[PDB]
């Protein structure tokens, strides 16, 4: 039960494909949050029109610190509006960008603020798929956010083998994060889709010189081509590399 005129929109905090993302304010309350704004001709005209009512059906469900919170959505004639936390210190990808690549200690934490995220779903019998680090946003006290559509009940660089060639994929995107996070690119980038393809099949990439030894290790553990190879969460969170650099 909400509507436009319940809030004061500031300035664009992201602008998509289906519409832009604004910095909001509730004005009975003063709090303040993100709207994100989507048109109802040109969801239609792409058909996402049911993809985004289970998404938001389920969105609504979590509960979690380093999950981006929904805290509710409405419509009128010509648009849909969805009502956000709003993360004040922007995306994980804009910090990869000004760092050129993080270290040890950075990585292991946001690992692990991941591991978290995904053990509360898969305890919740959610799962996600793919986790880009543009859909990865940072709270006041820098702690991360996943804020996506990708919960259930583009670019090929963080999908896994069993899903480009047609359950385990959060675990291969953890690998390619942890990857991107202390190289500065990610393991199978490449400048055709079709290449990238070819490398997340092989699993073909290579570590530079100063990825240490336990980061090897967790990393090519979690890059496995078989799903059933790949580690629990709970031996990701106690990989001795995670626990001798995390927060
Ligand atoms: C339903 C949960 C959800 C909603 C929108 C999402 N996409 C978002 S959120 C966002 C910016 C933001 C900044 C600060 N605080 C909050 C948001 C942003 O830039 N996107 C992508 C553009 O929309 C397709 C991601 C997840």
């Amino acid at each position: 039960q909400w509507a436009l005129e319940d809030f004061e929109i500031g300035r664009p905090l992201g602008k998509g494909k289906f519409g832009n993302v604004y910095l909001a304010r509730e004005k009975q309350s003063k709090f303040i949050l993100a709207l994100k704004v989507l048109f109802k001709a040109q969801l239609e005209k792409a058909g996402v029109e049911h993809q985004l009512r289970r998404e938001v059906e389920i969105q609504s469900h979590l509960r979690h610190p380093n999950i981006l919170r929904l805290y509710g959505y409405f419509h009128d004639a010509t648009r849909v509006y969805l009502i956000l936390e709003y993360a004040p210190l922007g995306t994980v990808y804009r910090e990869l960008q000004k760092l050129s690549k993080f270290d040890e200690q950075r990585t292991a934490t946001y690992i692990t603020e991941l591991a978290n995220a995904l053990s509360y779903c898969h305890s919740k019998r959610v799962i996600h798929r793919d986790i880009k680090p543009e859909n990865l946003l940072l709270g006041s006290a820098g702690e991360l956010k996943i804020a996506d559509f990708g919960w259930s009940v583009g670019t090929l660089d963080y999908l896994p083998p069993e899903m480009i060639e047609g359950e385990k994929v959060d675990l291969w995107s953890l690998g390619v994060l942890c990857y991107e996070f202390l190289v500065g690119k990610p393991p199978f980038e490449a400048n055709t889709y079709q290449e990238t393809y070819k490398r997340i099949s092989r699993v073909e990439f290579t570590f530079p010189d100063f990825v240490t030894e336990g980061a090897r290790d967790l990393i090519s553990r979690l890059l496995k081509h078989n799903p059933s190879q790949r580690p629990m969460l709970r031996e990701v969170l106690e990989h001795p590399w995670i626990t001798a650099n995390s927060s």
